[PDB]
């Protein structure tokens, strides 16, 4: 019977797993003695010692970035038609100067061959990755390291400008000695997903024509990544994925079957496991794949679900009566999985956090796979000598499986294994693909070779004694309770002990997403100017008592608010979708942020208002500084974050000991009312917090009221100015104004930047929440050498966004807030169509929708207004004209967010030094500022400060008091 | 507030000086909340994963 | 402490977050006649320390001490391009504060003037800039009948009449309990 | 001008010579040992001695 859709607990407890794996790992002394000997011999062979990437990194003490820079330079230098020209460049140019130019041109060469084809002034300040390397090592060593990188790129990689060129280069009437690890991944566009499909199809034919005449498993293989074959390969787009991707994967499987090849679906991130298995099951199910034993997939032992995946694959094989080739690996995305679970506030990690736990699970999974022969043909991909020795021993004799390695790794290891055990098979893969796919592949590879925990890295380091490499994993763990890494907190404890972290949901776990979709689905008269005045007077009366309520009690109230928010997350998320028009991830995130604001201001509140600060002075005198509430704060909040910004501003003011009159945006009063009721229920007295709903005229009554002590405002620049003027006109006290207003946010992407990542981050920054975020990207600057590719990739990625009803899980872009907004947006679109090049204009559904638009301007000065919607403007620039870019960013007078995408630290640092922008984001998107991590808020036309969610925020809501007592009469 | 002594001659770093209402905006001169008001904050957020 | 190094923010692995504080731009520092060196220097050195350049207009009655303080700062290592002294009346003060390119105003003086500075700032279509204004007081003292009259008298005479009462902190209004009122007033 | 010396002698005198030579080549303070170690940035090798001592009272080794 066909197995049910795969669903295993995402992040179970490490200790319970270790409690089963530790005893089952036990081996008899003759078994251990054999493993020890085989492993010793494999490691000694590796230490015999041209070598590999790890050696180059080790020999020159290179960072991953520096290794990357030299390999990229090496690849460009290898593709110069005349090797003497390369030799001249290396001796005469490289290391002498033009460091940033060389780094920029060689990286641009990878997407734009024509870009790469001056006189170098002496005494050039050594900047850039290459410049800094030259300063540390000296120019001649850098030349030596580049030539080594050239040997590595030429020997260990099969590369070309196109796939046909790579395939021709890697040609052997001989059989190919290696299988193909295809470079591609993470297609951003429909065109990219087709190019990758075509490259796979081409590779299968090339490899097929040279597959030899033996039977499997003695035929070549090809590795394939689902993310390369579909441009929105994600759980929320599952419906379209099942429909579009399965036929593509099937088409390729059939072409592989016709040459009787090994066809392996690589394993990617943990959040794509379930979706990949759905795709693989539906593909495998097709009758056209009967009679062929080469179909298979990779399974990652570093994941706690690994054993369950093996059961699933085996049941799939028996249900369809197939033989499968199954690749067992540890896992290539460990750091990514840790980071993600943390950002997403998951309740645990999908992967193990101690390396020895992965090693244990790998051997346990291998044992399980060996017992599933001959239906399953196991392939153990590892370059760990101890892992190889242990799997070999468990096989007790052999055959019915193979080992796997990557060209350029474990060469001596596997040669020695083959000398010592002649009937052992091992498959060698070579990376094959286009230059445009190299960078993304290289980064991941360099992280494994540079890792201190890497077996390959250690076996090459003669400081590491052979016996240290032979420590059994079970002896490193010793006790179940030690399975989890002691220095890696769970995401709920990311900020411990300062405060608790809000909980998130993993959309890649179908049980969690379905439950969240289920819970969510299961879930106002204005005020007269008199009512608003009574609210002020009433809040004025409640001020005295609340200001004198102890800080720990005010703080306990905010913390209880956070707890009630998370307990009722489904209720508030429903409200964010219905009233705010937010997609599920945006609504969930807003809810987290609201809870985060409560907990962070609570914690900063105790620190700041919990006790007086003693001031030093003479004897016989005490001096104490305190911070007290100011009075009645008016809090004016916008529609785009109607719960979190509303609550951040209000709970801040409350925490400082102020009573508050809060006026929410006209479009979103209901979430505000529920939030207020919730704060009251959390312990905020009725007399300290009042909600007044209405338009700007009601907002204006509150701010012109002579008795208020301050205003906290988030909204339009014009409204902030009129509030400031209404306040300044008063004959009363000058009160504080905290105003966070708009931005015209730029991103600067240089030619060292990875286009697939720029595109992803640009599409996110500009079009997430239909661009209805104050931090949203409005203006992309891209260097001309990579402009065409980058714009094309951004436009292709924008086209894949689903625009529609924010309650549908598949939607990427919901509606804009109201007709007034849509109209303003459409007018700007109509204007830009007559004024600038249209690169993309998407299809809006009927209703209050604006689709992503991408325009290219001749100059930045053509964008003069913050346009509050999904509308990206693009300016291409020449590298020498960076100052004109920086000058253009200053000219707007705004300074909220800025993105920078570049490999070059000196460039990044120069940009940071120059600009005054409040939040600079480097090599990631510009949105989703996290409370207490990215204190958010800008300067100039963007705001007054201080930054929300940062440590200078609360003070502003308070006033200082010094008490000086002459104590001499007491002693 | 000065208790059982005179009300003048606030000493820098001992009595951060300055008032509220019609008396001033804050922050107090000669105290630890003064300098910040003359500055603007800047958050730099760098994705460091490609380095480790 | 504040500007010497960045503040690291906790966050996820694989990401760094640092909070820094930079100068805002050009500060206008307006100082009174009653503490013509110390308040002048306090406001000016604060703005400078924070990384701002400064245009300082001293009280019309006390420009000479201000000029000397400025020259002293230059000699102490403050670049000529970072600190400028502009002398004159209130119209000159109004010129500096109404200037669209300044990044903030630090002011010590009359409540009426502070309001007009605040109105000139808010009238601008540019950024909303900080206004730091320390203005006057009508300062009270409360003396009860447990207070030592010889000490109350001394502290009252000092608080009210030191510097001919030309201090913003000066005692203006003494409240004294009736049982001790006659003696305390007579002693003051 | 630079003069290059080669060690010349009998095997029976090698051991004593080798020991002393290996102590200089293995020393962490050795310039030759550092210049060959790519972990040591070129600028670290260029610190002026006077800047390492800074003050007379620091001339003697503290440890
Ligand atoms: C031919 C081939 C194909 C591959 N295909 C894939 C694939 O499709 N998908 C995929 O994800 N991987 C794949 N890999 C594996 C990945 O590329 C690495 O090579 C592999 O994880 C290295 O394991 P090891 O036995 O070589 O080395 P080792 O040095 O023994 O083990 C290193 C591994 O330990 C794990 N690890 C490191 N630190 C920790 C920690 N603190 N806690 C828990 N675990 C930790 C990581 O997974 C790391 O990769 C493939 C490898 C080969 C050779
Ligand atoms: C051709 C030749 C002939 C030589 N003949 C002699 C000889 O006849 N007698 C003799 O004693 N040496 C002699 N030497 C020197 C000795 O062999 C070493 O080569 C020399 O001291 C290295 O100095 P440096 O400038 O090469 O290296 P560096 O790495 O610059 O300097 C190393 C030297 O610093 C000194 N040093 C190390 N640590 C400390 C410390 N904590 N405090 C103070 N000083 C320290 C030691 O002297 C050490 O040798 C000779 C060297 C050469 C090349």
């Amino acid at each position: 019977n066909i197995p049910p859709p795969f669903t295993a607990p995402y992040a179970p407890d490490d200790a319970e797993i270790a409690a089963r794996l530790l005893p089952a790992s036990h081996l008899s002394p003759p078994q251990e003695a054999r493993i020890h000997r085989t492993a010793t011999r494999l490691i000694e062979a590796i230490r015999k010692r041209l070598g590999g990437v790890e050696d180059m990194l080790r020999e020159f003490a290179l960072s991953t970035k520096e290794g990357l820079a030299l390999m990229v330079l090496a690849e460009a230098l290898l593709r110069v038609p005349d090797a003497r020209t390369a030799d001249q460049f290396i001796e005469d140019k490289l290391g002498e100067g033009d460091f940033i130019h060389h780094e920029t041109k060689s990286t641009a060469f990878l997407v734009n061959a024509s870009a790469w084809a001056r006189v170098i002034q002496p005494g050039e300040t050594p900047d850039g990755t290459i410049g800094r390397l030259v300063k540390r090592l000296g120019a001649p060593a850098v030349r030596t390291a580049t030539r080594q990188a050239m040997r590595l790129m030429g020997n260990h990689f099969v590369l070309g400008e196109t796939i046909e060129q790579a395939l021709e280069r890697g040609k052997p009437g001989q059989k190919t000695r290696y299988s193909f690890d295809m470079l591609g991944e993470g297609a951003r566009t429909a065109a990219d997903a087709r190019r990758y499909f075509d490259a796979y199809a081409s590779a299968i034919e090339t490899i097929g024509k040279a597959a030899g005449n033996h039977a499997l498993p003695d035929r070549p293989g090809i590795s394939v990544k689902l993310s390369a074959l579909h441009p929105r390969f994600e759980a929320i787009s599952r419906a379209r994925v099942m429909v579009e991707l399965v036929p593509q994967l099937l088409d390729l499987a059939q072409r592989a079957k016709a040459h009787d090849l090994n066809f392996t679906v690589d394993a990617e991130e943990a959040d794509r496991l379930e979706l990949s298995l759905d795709v693989i099951a539906a593909t495998l199910a097709d009758p056209s794949l009967k009679g062929w034993d080469g179909f298979g997939l990779a399974i990652q032992a570093y994941q706690k679900r690994a054993s369950a995946v093996i059961d699933y694959v085996d049941a799939l094989a028996r249900a369809h009566d197939r033989k499968l080739m199954v690749r067992l690996v540890k896992g290539a995305y460990w750091d990514t999985e840790i980071k993600r679970a943390q950002e997403r506030g998951l309740d645990g990690y999908p992967v193990f956090t101690r390396k020895a736990m992965t090693d244990l699970n790998y051997v346990a999974c291998a044992s399980k796979l060996l017992a599933l022969r001959p239906r399953i043909f196991p392939q153990f991909a590892t370059h760990n000598a101890l892992t190889v020795a242990t799997v070999l021993e468990m096989a007790e004799g052999s055959s019915g499986f193979e080992f796997q390695r990557l060209h350029g790794m474990g060469e001596a290891l596997y040669e020695q294994l083959a000398k010592d055990h002649a009937d052992i098979a091992y498959r060698t893969y070579a990376p094959v693909g286009s230059h445009r796919d190299l960078l993304a592949y290289l980064v991941r590879r360099l992280l494994e070779n540079g890792a201190n925990s890497s077996f390959v890295a250690q076996a090459a380091d003669y400081r590491v004694p052979v016996p240290a490499l032979l420590q059994r994993p079970a002896d490193a763990i010793v006790r179940p309770q030690a399975a989890a890494h002691p220095r890696i907190p769970l995401p709920c404890d990311l900020f411990a002990p300062e405060r608790r972290n809000s909980r998130g949901v993993e959309f890649g776990a179908r049980t969690a997403l379905d439950q969240l979709l289920t819970d969510v689905k299961a879930e106002i008269a204005d005020a007269t100017p008199d009512q608003a005045h009574a609210a002020v007077a009433a809040a004025r009366a409640g001020f005295a008592g609340w200001s004198r309520t102890p800080a720990g009690i005010r703080a306990a109230a905010l913390e209880q608010a956070a707890h009630l928010l998370e307990s009722r997350s489904a209720h508030f998320i429903a409200l964010l979708q219905r009233e705010g028009g937010k997609t599920l991830d945006d609504a969930l995130s807003e809810l987290r942020e609201a809870a985060d604001f409560c907990r962070y201001y609570a914690a900063q509140g105790r620190k700041l208002f919990g006790s007086e600060t003693a001031m030093p002075g003479p004897t016989g005198e005490s001096n104490a500084l305190t911070m007290r509430g100011r009075g009645v704060f008016v809090a004016i909040s916008p529609w785009n974050f109607p719960l979190a910004i509303f609550l951040g501003q209000v709970t801040a003011a409350l925490m400082a000991g102020n009573s508050v009159v809060a006026k929410p945006a006209e479009q979103t009063p209901r979430i505000a009312r529920e939030a207020v009721a919730l704060l009251h229920e959390a312990g905020i007295p009725k007399s300290a917090l009042y909600l007044v709903t209405g338009d700007g005229r009601i907002g204006a009554a509150l701010t012109a009221h002579p008795d208020i002590a301050g205003v906290v405002f988030t909204g339009s620049t014009e409204v902030a100015r009129s509030i400031n003027r209404a306040l300044a006109a008063k004959d009363g006290p000058i009160v504080p104004l905290i105003a966070e207003t708009g931005g015209i946010n730029a991103m600067i992407a240089d030619a060292t930047a990875l286009p697939e990542q720029v595109a992803y981050d640009v599409v996110t920054s500009a079009f997430r929440s239909a661009g209805q975020r104050c931090s949203a990207l409005r203006l992309l600057f891209v260097q001309e050498d990579v402009a065409d590719r980058m714009i094309e990739m951004v436009a292709g990625a924008a086209r894949e966004l689903k625009i529609g009803d924010p309650s549908d899980v598949a939607t990427h872009v919901g509606p804009v807030i109201d007709v007034e907004a849509k109209q303003r947006l459409d007018a700007h679109i109509a204007r830009m169509k007559t004024e600038a090049r249209l690169h993309f204009a998407g299809p809006a559904p009927e209703g209050c929708f604006v689709a992503p638009h991408i325009f290219e301007l001749t100059e930045a000065g053509q964008l003069t207004e913050e346009v509050f919607g999904p509308i990206l403007h693009v300016v291409r620039y020449r590298p020498e004209n960076l100052e004109r870019v920086l000058r253009a960013i200053e000219r707007t007078g705004y300074g909220l967010t800025l993105g920078v995408h570049s490999r070059i630290d000196d460039s990044i640092e120069a940009i940071i030094d120059r600009v005054q922008v409040g939040n600079i984001y480097v090599n990631r998107n510009m949105i989703g500022a996290v409370v207490g991590v990215q204190p958010f808020g800008g300067n100039g036309l963007s705001g007054t400060g201080p930054k929300a969610g940062g440590p200078h925020y609360l003070a502003r809501f308070a006033t200082e008091q010094t008490v000086t007592i002459n104590t001499a009469a007491a002693g």
